């Protein structure tokens, strides 16, 4: 009962949640979310295994080479990781919302490499329950090809100081399930591949004003046979690819915006969770609070049964 290490670490992700709209804002708090230490105790008590923390490193570095991360910001992230590990959560820290990387990856890929050299150096001695995640949702001009070229350079710098730490590699083109086949792997035994799931997009993003054109509301999701089979077909495609490529899969984000009717949200979330479990995917719901949120910060209570849909208990 030799077992693959990466697959075992992926199981440690288990059922997780994203602590979003916070450190990936230009300044934490400017989108209305600020991470309280108590949040991690709350998350763990509810029964989540892990937390995924979006971080806009690129908003907190020197303007010139080698792009030193601002001390105050690195200290903040270290504090937040410390508290989550203190509450016995597995923690995934990423880089997120690097707008210039999406537009000019030839110019800004090297900046990502330098960010990661620093973050890896800073976290090198942290327990193995901290995982790194090179970049959220490659897309736009960071095409599958450019990403396949870039992420191994970043991984190389990470591996200098963190030879075995789990590093999560995102599927390109916004991490949409269907682009899994465009991802080229490397010979590294401590990687996990991640995709994000928001289909039907006109359901999960109805009424979201940041989408162009804003999509009509009133779109239902009813748990009919055909609706469930659409999701199963999608996740089967990822599962067959992952088995062929000998790599574990983390469904790093999934969720339906609050402008969707609640019963639909509850049914969709539960179905996605069950189908991810059926294929052996770990998973993180998007997100703790804000527009897709499970936790009502005002009442200091979980929204139910939506939370149970995401977590399964």
């Amino acid at each position: 009962v030799d077992k693959s290490s990466a697959f075992e670490y992926n199981k440690m992700i288990g059922h997780g949640i994203n602590m979003g709209n916070a450190l990936e804002a230009p300044v934490e708090g400017s989108w209305g979310v600020y991470i309280e230490d108590e949040y991690f105790k709350i998350i763990k008590e509810r029964g989540f295994d892990s937390v995924r923390i979006p971080i806009r490193w690129s908003a907190h570095i020197s303007e010139k080479y080698p792009y030193e991360i601002d001390k105050f910001f690195l200290d903040r992230v270290k504090h937040v990781v410390d508290v989550a590990l203190k509450n016995d959560l597995v923690v995934i820290i990423n880089c997120h919302h690097f707008e210039e990387l999406y537009q000019a990856p030839d110019k800004y890929g090297p900046v990502l490499v330098e960010i990661w050299k620093q973050v890896a150096q800073a976290f090198k001695d942290y327990p193995d329950k901290l995982f790194f995640e090179i970049f959220n949702e490659p897309a736009q001009n960071l095409t599958p090809t450019k990403w396949n070229e870039l992420y191994p350079k970043v991984l190389g710098e990470i591996r200098k100081t963190n030879p075995s730490r789990i590093v999560i590699i995102d599927v390109p083109n916004w991490s949409n399930y269907s682009y899994v086949r465009e991802l080229k792997l490397v010979d590294d035994k401590n990687i996990i591949v991640s995709f994000h799931y928001y289909e039907p997009f006109n359901f999960t993003h109805q009424g979201a004003e940041w989408v162009s054109p804003t999509l009509p509301i009133g779109v239902k999701w009813e748990g009919k046979d055909w609706e469930v089979e659409q999701i199963r077909n999608h996740f089967k495609y990822v599962s067959e690819w992952a088995k062929k490529n000998n790599v574990p899969i983390f469904l790093g984000e999934f969720g339906a915006y609050s402008k969707a009717d609640m019963e639909s949200r509850v049914k969709w979330t539960k179905t996605v969770r069950r189908i991810a479990e059926e294929f052996g995917f770990s998973l993180a719901y998007w997100e703790f609070c804000a527009g897709f949120g499970l936790y009502d910060r005002w009442t200091k209570t979980w929204i139910e049964p939506l939370t149970t849909s995401a977590l399964g208990k």
